[PDB]
């Protein structure tokens, strides 16, 4: 913000978090992990992945 943008950049670290959780939970769980993200894409990612931009 101060030293001009980057500092989004910051949030990149959530893919690694995301890995991490399936090893960090014994079952993994990907009924709640996997099918998280899948919530993004029904609402055609509100972020610019939807490709279309929505």
């Amino acid at each position: 913000e101060y030293r001009k943008i980057l500092r989004q950049r910051k949030i990149d670290r959530l893919i690694d978090r995301l890995i991490e959780r399936a090893e960090d939970s014994g079952n993994e769980s990907e009924g709640e992990i996997s099918a998280l993200v899948e919530l993004g894409v029904e609402l055609g990612h509100h972020a610019p992945w939807d490709v279309d931009d929505l």
